[PDB]
């Protein structure tokens, strides 16, 4: 009923086991509410929680303090009681009353292992306490020096693949906004031809759609949209037909190439959701349209614009209508 | 790793708790293919099976011999260990090389209530070795005297329910000749009344239905059809209307009084499935059929039959066509 | 009685250590077919003017 | 809910012959339930039992039987085109 | 009469061909095959 | 600026500690209202034959 404690605080592991064969209390409650999980996970005594976890005892104990085997365990230093807890359902976020998690008690301590298969498990590395603290102003405040760089690192990540989304929105709708001047350039009645007009129309509707999908993503990870100014188009007149479809050919390439570098810093920073999602819904748009405005640019090359009308005239009838 | 089986067999509980708190073989298989919750089975020791369970041991380990730990406790006269095998998973019909199952083990040593316990866990009581026998058999030729007496209640129970169907599957059929009958008088031309043999070639048909369940019935249960004679019904001339009516009136109200008979006969030996068949398909019937023939009586009672012509004609058109 | 017979053989068919349907199906179809094989009979015997005697 | 015995059931005629014993089983419980339904005066309870539940167990095990006859008679375990044959006609 | 004693024939004749009694696969596959 | 306006305000109200659908469909309709508003004044401008001069 209670002599199992003490047992279990003195390292007993054969005297609890024989105890605990014969019936009796596993989930006590004692005193100040400690049960004999939480001084078993204190001292380092690993056979002790295993048969108290095969006898059915509750890894989530709200102590009168608010700690948990978890807190303590990751507070002490041994991994294997960590390791045996997460795997039996521990949960990596609870509080205290100051509202400390498990990782800020493994930063202030400066377990560097335990740090890890921490974050291995799904502890945050920016989640606060009462009084603001992260776990990496516990681990510089304190000396611990590595597990500030490894929680550094991973805060840089966060932060700059944020960025880097905010400066595709900013990308897809700067493309769309100078489709827009092409499409409204080929309307003028001194360059009479309509279905370029649909085209880059049909374009710049496409590429807001585009950035409307990155919004979305950046709202499901959580982040923050900081939207900035559109810069307007280099140029109001588009020469011909043939120099429009070469200035979106070298648009299109441009911003592939920024697709590519956010996702070498999406594969960087170990981000396989990101990863996923670039290829799937733009690596393959981007190859398409590189490649039809480049079979674009050759036909009308080889027709004989832009000092020959009748070759645009034809191609405007023939291939964009 | 071997060390646990000699403290399971000298019933030492506390040895083989400490010695299992810390990593042991729990599932060991031995030199003759005793596992310790055999030797722990065999010898009364409640609290070893106990935490023997918990542990992860097997019910049913296949002994050298054949045997189980239900067996062996089965034979000793243990009831506690029964009740925790039979909770657990412990299969009451597995076999030896002998064939016995342990009910023939729980009437060859005398044990009423492990009997009982068995009993109310789905053994079976007409079950036989590789010899022929019966756990009947093995209690009568042992002088165990109330093991014989309350396995030959539900031998007879049985015999009795499988013998009451068959009357009745035999009643049925007799009923439907009697309709038969009953149907093809009204079609001779000194009796030319037409919807009166239509009503009762229905209730013919009708009558081989009920029948045809009753036998599958018997087939679902496991049990064996004997069908018999039928015999013939008691008049060929039915004198009038009238008169078959009222006839039809006391054949159903025979053929309930059978279904009570049986209804009560399966109440007494504990078969809720038999009651339950019987008033959901042949008890709202027999009440139906039996309104609507005393109905038919007192209206041509009323109109004047017998001995009025233009009183079986009038009915004849307009209440039976 | 050939269609009492058939009865007899369809059910046989039916038990679960004799695991055959449409054996099964087979003889009930004739059951059925040889009622009505003396149903017509009766039916004769009535319009000739004779008299049915049914028996065991 | 504690895991399966085995995770190899050896063929299709020792897995059919498993389900009947655990349909036995779990129909011995329910006639243990509807006899303690009964003793506790409780209508309702073994109506329900027995309307929802006594049948389908019955016609489980008719059934499951069926299938384990007809495999031993066709020849199996020992018999390769006997599984396959039942797979083809009989379970699909 | 004629019919049903040509066709009662014929099952006889084609399960005693196909190898039954002493075949089970003989009576299943033909109540799978001419019975169904 | 209008449209873009609009746009911003429609995704504030799909984050999840704001948690309103129905402000986010209303202002992504606005949004999208307001920029076809400013193609009929493009249209207009080259109907009369000037010069159609974007910016930032």
């Amino acid at each position: 009923g209670k002599e199992l404690l003490e047992a279990a605080r003195a390292g007993q592991d054969d005297e609890v086991a024989v105890l605990m064969a014969r019936g009796a209390e596993v989930n006590a409650a004692d005193d100040v509410g400690v049960t004999p999980l939480h001084l078993a996970a204190q001292r380092g005594h690993l056979a002790i929680v295993s048969v108290l976890l095969a006898f059915g005892a509750s890894v989530n104990a709200a102590d009168l303090w608010g700690q948990t085997p978890l807190h303590l365990a990751a507070t002490a230093g041994h991994l294997e009681i960590v390791e045996v807890l997460l795997r039996s359902g521990a949960s990596v976020n609870a509080r205290d009353n100051i509202g400390h998690t498990p990782l800020h008690l493994a930063a202030w301590a400066g377990h560097l292992e335990i740090v890890e298969v921490l974050l291995a498990y799904g502890a945050d590395v920016f989640a606060q306490d009462k009084f603001g603290k992260t776990p990496f102003d516990l681990a510089i405040d304190n000396g611990n020096e590595d597990i500030a760089e490894v929680l550094q690192r991973l805060l840089e990540c966060r932060r700059d693949a944020e960025a880097a989304i905010n400066y595709q929105i900013n990308l897809e709708l700067y493309a769309s906004y100078v489709y827009l001047s092409m499409s409204y350039y080929f309307d003028r009645d001194d360059v009479a031809l309509k279905n370029f007009a649909k085209y880059f129309l049909h374009q710049s509707h496409e590429e807001r759609e585009h950035a409307e999908k990155l919004m979305k993503l950046q709202n499901q990870r959580g982040g923050e949209i900081s939207l900035q100014s559109i810069s307007s188009p280099d140029s109001d007149d588009w020469e011909s037909g043939l120099n429009a479809m070469e200035s979106a050919l070298h648009l299109e390439k441009a911003v592939n190439a920024s697709l590519l570098r956010l996702h070498k810093l999406a594969t960087d920073c170990n981000d396989p959701h990101l990863c996923d999602f670039i290829e799937t819904h733009y690596l393959n748009e981007q190859v398409k349209a590189i490649k039809e405005l480049g079979d674009h640019v050759t036909n009308l090359r080889k027709m004989g614009a832009p000092e020959s009308g009748l070759a645009e005239y034809l191609f405007d009838k023939h291939t964009l209508g």
